[PDB]
């Protein structure tokens, strides 16, 4: 309900990292879950006031 | 994962108030909580429109 029908903002619930969307599979007496996730790659120093 | 890696917007659920951090603390067979929150003081009537 979550995941799925909609975008959730809990942290570390849909999958690691930001969300963005997921999609369902079915699968023998159970559910498959792929989560699609943003996370950033390079970092870089700057000064702050 | 919710209160401790990021801020919570559900109400009363990482402590009374608004919520702002919390603290992890070890013990025998457990964990502590320690919630930092944000609660008004002094209340002042005035005329809306």
């Amino acid at each position: 309900s979550e995941c799925v029908l909609g975008q959730s903002k809990r942290v570390d619930f849909c999958g690691k990292g930001y969300h963005l969307m997921s999609f369902p599979q079915s699968a023998p007496h159970g559910v498959v879950f792929l989560h699609v996730t943003y996370v950033p790659a390079q970092e870089k120093n700057f000064t702050t006031a």
